[PDB]
């Protein structure tokens, strides 16, 4: 007769309880969930960082009874995922799969702790879909956060994370490819965390409508670039709005969904090489990864007492003032260098550093001249006001 | 490892997205669901009547991203069917299976798009049931309508439908066995849709407790013929209450609720042969599908003036009239030749074209006289009035 | 514009609500003639009628993508763009070319059919490529996405 028993017997102490108890901030609460312990040796074991976030304490508890103290390594939420480490011995594991060697049809047993239990719950299904996530339709429901999910050979290829449903688990899971477990997991230990790049890129998906509508087979395949910012990476590296992404480093590009869960696990430094059909000629493009504090930070101190501000070139018969002539201040950053100062929107800027200002270009060649303020002049309907930027 | 994998690889392509935009006569919808391509040459597609009802637009979405829009070549919704044609070439499909060698513990798998996706989702489960439905626990949600229920070997063996359960899937879902499909399929295709047919019938299950009532064995098995219309195919044919159908044409009787699933697919004009075991004695009938439309509009002309009421024999002491011998009616049909000159319920017809009305005989006589209109005389409580019925 | 109507046929005209009345009677194929005051200098006109629905397509395809649309000149300074330059799309028909395509009033076409967009003319001499389609360049807010327009 057949049977999964076989495989889930040696495997089950690997994955574990994870309650967490604590208060938010915005109440205490107590929030019950699971776990899989990925390193015997050094006790490294693998959540969802919804599960432990917000924890003070967090308890885990093997199959043989033992509550143990753990302590949060560290844990990015963009990827819903937290390592942690427990300093008791004589611990099991199960062989780490390959998510990308998964097919959808293959069978597949998630193991978790839905509600109540203290050893643990196991379900049966198929794998679903595939997306970033994994789609199941063996059983997850609350509690079954943060645990395996193993294929037909008992090889962890998922953490399991969400149910679509007041909700049941309805028959639509949601699990993380363990490929991308693996490569959080070791930059988390090692860094002791992820650092997010920036790239200056928007991107979106290639319908065979519109790949033949630039001139491709409509069977053409990958990511349409519809903007690159200015002094961003993306355009140091040459990119273009209008260009197709293929191919990105080793992965290849067949939805745009893809470019984002690629881009979004490299390390600010990476490198990263971008094969770009345009114009029916291929382009291998280089750009790298950098820091979105200190970009912003640049783009600040090149712009100076302009940053944060929308402007136009304004020309209007106005009482009381006659014909004003300045920029008009379409927005303002709340946080902006600008609205600091005072200058809120829909105020027209007609003098800085007491020089006349005309169009936009004639107001930037103001804030061109070196100096620790800008001095500006600015009306504000039926009166003005001077401002003195810093 | 065991998988299902390796036939549902070749078979994806063969289901396909449908969305449908529009407004309802009783608002704008958007209503989305799925659907099987069983023709990939000429694009014969298959389909829910509920997910394309009320559509001006049919959008289509194959796997490749090929967005298209589709035409309504024909929809039943009594049986919850419709075929739709698309103009593409490449496309792919499946066999289609028969859904007569089925067994209950059958493993099956179901495609169809949940919620949303643009590819597809597909989840696992057996056959728990033959009923016209088959009931499976493979899970379907709201947008598996329309889409693909195939066995272990990858055959189209049916089409989901519906759920019982504020509806997830609870492990309770409903699709049209194949060999329907097929059978309403061509139907459309070929005479553009399908005319139904009445037979003048009502049938209910033998109990074994009625089998044996009837003088039978209490493992007897068919459906009980409870009444036979007049002047109905099922008449003309010869057929009775008391009559036990136990085989129609090819399939064969075991339950009551089968005669009306065998029926319901026969083309006005199509002879179907009945066989009836009656008084121990068995006995092959024949009988003739006819138009549901004439015959209604034959019994009218039959029974001209008199159609749609309700007759009975009325003899009272009845202030202010003193005895009243007439015809009571006891109904109208509201759409009657009757209730439109004036008849209401409760009137008593006591003449006609100048004679004594008596009986209800007394009456049908009268109408029997040729000629364009009835001249009805009725009481209506206190008072009379002349009606002229045409 | 500025001229008096003085008669429609053979009907004089005397106030300013007669011609709608005159006009909603004839039959459409009808030649109308109406009589005109030009600055002292009255003058005479040939005109035809046509169907309301007709007409419409006539406006549909004289113009083939942007019709439902009002479009002007665009200039700004606005993060996270830099300079943008376009036309901007004021707005769009319920049932436009483009709002069935994807566009929604508020947004900047920066580009059309590979080529930059700047004044409104641009725009329709682009339009005016003998074509099966217009590829729209749009911006909306921080965000760009490409439309088909059909």
């Amino acid at each position: 007769m057949p049977s999964m028993a076989p495989v889930l017997k040696n495997i089950m102490p690997a994955i574990v309880n994870v309650a967490v108890q604590g208060y938010l901030p915005n109440r205490k609460f107590e929030s019950i969930g699971s776990g899989v312990i990925i390193d015997p040796n050094n006790g490294v074991i693998i959540t969802n960082d919804h599960v432990i976030r917000n924890a003070s304490l967090i308890t885990v508890t093997l199959q043989d009874g033992r509550r143990l103290k753990a302590r949060l390594i560290g844990g990015d939420s963009e990827t819903d995922l937290a390592v942690l480490k427990i300093d008791a011995k004589n611990l099991k594991s199960l062989v780490i799969g390959d998510s990308d060697k998964l097919e959808v049809g293959d069978f597949v047993v998630a193991i978790g702790n839905p509600f109540g239990l203290n050893s643990q719950s196991a379900t049966f299904g198929i794998v679903s879909a595939l997306k970033n996530f994994i789609q199941t339709d063996a059983a997850i429901n609350p509690g079954n956060a943060g645990g395996a999910l193993v294929n037909a050979k008992g090889e962890l290829i998922g953490i399991n994370t969400a149910i679509l449903s007041y909700g049941g688990n309805v028959g639509i899971g949601f699990a993380i490819p363990i490929n991308m477990v693996k490569d959080v997991a070791q930059q988390i230990i090692k860094f002791g965390s992820i650092h997010r790049g920036l790239m200056g890129i928007f991107v979106q998906h290639l319908t065979p409508e519109l790949a033949q509508a630039m001139g491709y087979p409509e069977d053409f395949q990958g990511a349409l670039v519809s903007q690159v910012n200015p002094n961003s990476p993306a355009e140091l590296a040459g990119l273009k709005a209008g260009d197709i992404i293929t191919q990105i480093n080793d992965t290849k590009i067949t939805q745009a969904t893809q470019v984002k869960t690629t881009i979004s696990l490299l390390r600010v430094g990476s490198t990263v090489k971008i094969i770009v059909e345009r114009d029916n000629k291929p382009l291998t493009l280089s750009a790298v990864v950098t820091d979105i504090k200190s970009h912003e930070q640049k783009l600040q101190s090149n712009n100076p007492f302009l940053y944060g501000l929308a402007l136009r070139a304004f020309e209007q018969e106005s009482p009381p003032h006659g014909n004003v002539i300045g920029v008009q201040v379409v927005g303002a950053s709340e946080n902006s260098a600008g609205w600091r100062a005072g200058i809120r929107p829909g105020d027209i800027i007609i003098s800085a550093n007491k020089k006349p200002v005309t169009d936009v270009k004639s107001l930037q060649t103001i804030a061109q001249e070196k100096k620790k303020e800008l001095l500006v002049q600015v009306l504000r309907g039926p009166g003005s006001m001077y401002l003195l930027v810093i």
